[PDB]
This record gives C-alpha cells, sequence and structure tokens, in this order.
C-alpha cells in the first residue's frame, strides 16, 4: 500500500539513511510493494536462514544429517554465543545448531554450520545455483557485521532476498519436510521482539529472522499472514543511520503497522 511506502520514506527521513523494503505475495510471487529493491544492504544475521537452507539441501541429498553431533573448542566461541557456550562438553547436533542460529542468532553456531557446508563461498555458490546471482556472503561472524559504506561484501538486495526466501520456504529446491523445518525455526524466533512481531495482531502467523550490524545496520526477513498461515513475505533493511537501536526498531515497527493496517 502507498501508505506503507510513505512510512518507509518516513523511516528514511527520520533515520537519515537508506531503507530497503519489499512486499511479496507468497503464493503467486507478485511483488506488492518495493522500495530500493535493487540496492545492496548488509545481511547481518538474516543470512543464517539462507545458511540453514543450504544445510537442509545437503540433508536432503544425504550429505548431511540433522542428528549429527558436532563437538567444538573454546577458541571457536565468538561474541554472542548464548547457546553454543553452554555445550562445550556434550557438543551440539546440526539440528540444534540451526535452531540456535535462527532462534537465538548464535554467532558461533552459524560459523560451525558454515564449516559444514564449506564456508561463505559455498553458501554463495548455493544461492548462485538456485538462481540468486546477487546475494553474497564473504566473511564469518562477527566480521560480516562491519557494514562498511559501499562495501558489497556480505550484502543482498531486498528483491533477491525476498525471492530467495520464498524459493526456500515454498520453492521446488527443498523437500516438504525441510521447507517445514526451516519455517519452523523461523517461527520460533526469539530475538525479533521489538520489530514486525510488535505490530502483529493476535492469531497472525509470523516466521522471521532479524539482524543488527555496525553503522546503523538493521533488518528483518519474514513470512507472515493472518489466520495462523503465512501469505506474504516481507523484507526490510537499513544501514548508515547514527540512530540508536531503539528508534531503528520502532521505525521498522511503524513500517509493520501500516503493512498490517493496509493488508
Amino acid at each position: 500500500h502507498p501508505e506503507t511506502l510513505v512510512k518507509v520514506k518516513d523511516a528514511e527521513d527520520q533515520l537519515g539513511a537508506r531503507v530497503g523494503y519489499i512486499e511479496l505475495d507468497l503464493n503467486s510471487g507478485k511483488i506488492l510493494e518495493s522500495f530500493r529493491p535493487e540496492e545492496r544492504f548488509p545481511m547481518m544475521s538474516t543470512f543464517k536462514v539462507l545458511l540453514c537452507g543450504a544445510v537442509l539441501s545437503r540433508v536432503d541429498a544425504g550429505q548431511e544429517q540433522l542428528g549429527r553431533r558436532i563437538h567444538y573448542s573454546q577458541n571457536d566461541l565468538v561474541e554472542y554465543s548464548p547457546v553454543t557456550e553452554k555445550h562445550l562438553t556434550d557438543g551440539m547436533t546440526v539440528r540444534e545448531l540451526c535452531s540456535a542460529a535462527i532462534t537465538m542468532s548464535d554467532n558461533t553456531a552459524a560459523n560451525l554450520l558454515l564449516t559444514t557446508i564449506g564456508g561463505p563461498k559455498e553458501l554463495t555458490a548455493f544461492l548462485h545455483n538456485m538462481g540468486d546471482h546477487v546475494t553474497r556472503l564473504d566473511r564469518w561472524e562477527p566480521e560480516l557485521n562491519e557494514a562498511i559504506p559501499n562495501d558489497e561484501r556480505d550484502t543482498t538486495t531486498p528483491a533477491a532476498m525476498a525471492t530467495t526466501l520464498r524459493k526456500l520456504l515454498t520453492g521446488e529446491l527443498l523437500t516438504l519436510a525441510s521447507r517445514q523445518q526451516l519455517i519452523d525455526w523461523m517461527e520460533a524466533d526469539k530475538v525479533a521482539g521489538p520489530l514486525l512481531r510488535s505490530a502483529l495482531p493476535a492469531g497472525w502467523f509470523i516466521a522471521d529472522k532479524s539482524g543488527a550490524g555496525e553503522r546503523g545496520s538493521r533488518g528483518i526477513i519474514a513470512a507472515l499472514g493472518p489466520d495462523g498461515k503465512p501469505s506474504r513475505i516481507v523484507v526490510a533493511y537499513t544501514t548508515g543511520s547514527q540512530a540508536t537501536m531503539d528508534e531503528r526498531n520502532r521505525q521498522i515497527a511503524e513500517i509493520g503497522a501500516s503493512l498490517i493496517k493496509h493488508w
């Protein structure tokens, strides 16, 4: 809705930075709204959905098993590892690692999963071979969050991200069991509190993945819809703002409000 566009323009003016935005019908694939959909934005932790997407693709091929247990060291623990720091002795399964990566945004869990698939270059190769020749991951956690101006490393466009997410959740790439698993992990997201979920009415379905980085980097990707079933995909990014985390959350929150209001 045009009223959602002005909120994005409102967000742009108040934050003093670019705001990437796109709205996409989950079923048909028709873009309902798009603001700067061809510009690049830092992915931040939103890449962790694409990460486990490649992981599930390997699971389908038999190259990976969700029950496989991975042990790791203390030297592997990077900043913000709320789950993986608790399992140095017993280790964690691939399933548990993806759960920590998508629900808790465990940075160490993400790196461990990246090692399984062959690193960021292989995640980029994965996205490339599913028709996404725009999105690229170059670095590991937490270096991928640097968000240097005009740096195209670890970035994406709202359009590429939205269509990629749709193809993972509902596309022909992954099996039915894996599509359900990925959206289940997203539905159980714990660290997207003051965003789209803040404007989400009761009974509405949401499965998302938020992100935060340096230099005012904020973002979220989500499949949601009323009556407990997802019907649209929403992708929103921003970077460059000197604003606090609080306003960046509330700006994206206000964008979600008009989205719901003019559903």
